[PDB]
């Protein structure tokens, strides 16, 4: 399985490096599309976007770098794509999910789950986990708000592929 890597910076000052084992062995186009939006291999992805949405005993939510918002992304497939399986579960703090706006809507959005978010089961793809980092992702989750607003701006400050 591909480990894939997120160094994070809130107000420009780096928090540290977040590790993530996606589940190609179980989501093959879900993991390979995170993959090459983390190298930026196709001329786009996810460095020098933020976390957009971060709700504390929640989520925290980035991906969107064309609108910054929750609104938009863009997938490697050309459009949106099908919901791979739900298989994975939203086990507890640590998974990596995508994001959606409903069935078969999946484009670059994701999130990193800080508690068991067991109401998304069968709703959202679940395709990776973190193994480094989880407390740079308590802290990003410290900057979160009821609303999700940031108090810090929380910045992908560089990305790519371990192995
Ligand atoms: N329920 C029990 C108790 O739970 C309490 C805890 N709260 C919960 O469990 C809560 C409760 C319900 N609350 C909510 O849904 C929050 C929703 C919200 O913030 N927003 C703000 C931002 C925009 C809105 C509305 C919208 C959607 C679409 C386009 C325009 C406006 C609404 C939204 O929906 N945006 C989604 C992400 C999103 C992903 C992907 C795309 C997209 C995909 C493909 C492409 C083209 C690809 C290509 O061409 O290549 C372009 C875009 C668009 C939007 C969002 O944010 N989804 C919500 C969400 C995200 C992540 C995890 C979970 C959740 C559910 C949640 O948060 N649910």
């Amino acid at each position: 399985n591909p480990l894939v890597y997120l160094d994070v910076d809130a107000n420009g000052k780096p928090l540290g490096r977040v590790v993530l084992e996606l589940k190609a062995d179980v989501v093959p186009k879900t993991a390979e599309n995170f993959r090459a939006l983390c190298t930026g291999e196709k001329g786009f992805g996810y460095k020098g976007s933020t976390f957009h949405r971060v709700i504390p005993s929640f989520m925290c939510q980035a991906g969107d770098f064309t609108n910054h918002n929750g609104t938009g992304g863009k997938s490697i497939y050309g459009s949106r794509f099908p919901d791979e399986n739900f298989t994975l579960k939203h086990v507890g703090p640590g998974v990596l999910s995508m994001a959606n706006a409903g069935p078969n809507t999946n484009g670059s959005q994701f999130f990193i789950c800080t508690i068991k978010t067991d109401w998304l089961d069968g709703k959202h793809v679940v395709f990776g986990h973190v193994i480094e980092g989880m407390d740079v992702v308590k802290k990003i989750e410290s900057f979160g708000s009821k609303s999700g607003r940031t108090s810090k701006k929380i910045v992908i400050t560089d990305c790519g592929q371990l192995s």
